[PDB]
């Protein structure tokens, strides 16, 4: 039986882990995570449940580091219900680590978000229209953000979103790694990630 | 850049430092991170005790020793090449408690037959042999989740009775295929199209 362990992952969230009470990985967990720790592309069919998060959370948290001062790693979400699910595992997965995460799922006084980006953030957590936002207004430096997570590509590609994840993605380094989630694959998701992806790891 | 920088136990890390392996070659750090996800591999390289340790590191860190069962298997053509790999595998694996067998010609089948009624971990195979093994129900591959093919160019070259196309089914269909060769000729890319999975290219 696959563990934890197995994939050499830094003591501290090896902690953050065991103390949330996973004892052993997931499916996804263990179809993913080992490729995801790579650096390469993800291409992910899941459904909207939450070992998809730790599925991706867990490499994402495993990859950055702590003393870069700058965002490294990003995760998309449709909606903000999404967003705290994710958050809420983030932070406990990080728990021994001197991790910075910001959520933001807009609604608010911009200056809110244009506070807590002046000071250390290292993962953020998004809805895409306001993190988009901030990108365009220059208070999100995507320099550094090596790692993009989009969860529920399918919606966030939806006519809803009139577009703006092809804006949001353009904002993020050339050399950088795509994990993909989806629960359907229609056009709109296949050529996005024809586009902004390189030859994807696919599971099922 | 570093051995340590890939997901290895400390006794295995020690059998390649005893080994006077310093730092990875290329095509070794280019290998040994994806062969130890699991993804089948399509690796352009010519030959080398360098390329031998890109597989033979991942397929040695992967073996579980307390399991007692055949875990995976080396195909080279040549004796002097399935001999020159067991000791490589030997020498990597001497702080872990792992049973390497050559089963190629030259040696007696009575003895083949002798060595695997006990516990074996890892087969270093010519083709010719281990297929007549695994025929006669003696070298049990239930277990077998990793196929490494050095040389692929060469085994699929005169294998007109198709061997190797044989052997490979006696495999678990779910399994892990590293494939290795200087050249991609037709009997090369067939077979991949045939057998390996949506494999990780590497030059």
């Amino acid at each position: 039986g696959v563990e934890f362990e197995d994939f050499c992952l830094g003591r501290d969230l090896l902690m953050g882990i065991f103390e949330k009470g996973w004892e052993k990985p997931s499916p996804i967990q263990e179809a993913s995570i080992g490729v995801a720790l790579t650096g390469q592309d993800i291409l992910a069919r899941a459904k909207n449940g939450t070992g998809k998060t730790g599925a991706y959370c867990i490499p994402v948290i495993e990859k950055i580091q702590p003393a870069l001062k700058a965002i490294q790693a990003m995760v998309i979400v449709p909606t903000r219900e999404l967003a705290l699910q994710t958050s809420q595992i983030c932070v406990e997965l990080s728990k021994h680590i001197q991790l910075k995460v910001m959520v933001t799922t807009g609604g608010t006084d911009l200056r809110d978000d244009i506070m807590r980006l002046n000071g250390t953030v290292h993962l953020v957590i998004a809805t895409p229209g306001r993190i988009l936002d901030l990108m365009e207004k220059g208070v999100a430096k995507m320099e550094h953000c090596k790692t993009l997570v989009l969860d529920e590509a399918d919606k966030l590609l939806s006519q809803d979103f009139q577009g703006i994840l092809d804006r949001l993605i353009n904002f993020l380094p050339k050399e950088r790694q795509v994990m993909l989630y989806s629960a359907t694959f229609p056009n709109t998701v296949t050529s996005f990630m024809q586009k902004h992806m390189h030859k994807p790891y696919e599971i099922n």
